[PDB]
């Protein structure tokens, strides 16, 4: 008698714990799923547009030096093309 | 590139929690599913055997009674057969 409301408590109680558990795994515990993705897409986006940024301000380096020394090279173009017509009073 | 590795950690962090969760659940919330049934099932088996008990203990007291109150009628008709028989010697 005694020891059985007293273990009864116990069972009420022991079981309103895995119903709040319970009620943790489907709500608590999927916010934090949802986020860790949110936050995972986030960075791993970063990442790779980082990667973007770099490889293009690499690409138009290349090319505007590429174009700076095919300018050098017309300027002899013209100094000389300019001294040829020149001598030709 | 600063800023990343920053919340790096913190995507880390958040990971390895909701790993443990995941295994806490399948491990220590299933324990304590386990446990929460047994507890109810000595509790409903101790319920039923008490009932049982009553149910029983009862019968027994008036398959006694009954036969009580006939051992006294038997013991008259000892008393009457007595008598009779006795007042023919």
């Amino acid at each position: 008698l005694e020891g059985l409301h007293r273990a009864e408590q116990s069972l009420h109680d022991l079981q309103e714990r895995l119903h709040k558990a319970q009620e943790e795994h489907r709500t608590v515990e999927v916010e934090k799923v949802h986020l860790e993705k949110k936050l995972r897409d986030e960075i791993n986006l970063a990442k790779q547009e980082a990667q973007r940024l770099k490889e293009l301000r690499e690409g138009t380096e290349n090319e505007r030096s590429r174009q700076k020394y095919a300018e050098e090279e017309m300027e002899q173009v013209r100094e000389a093309l300019r001294k040829a017509e020149k001598e030709l009073e």
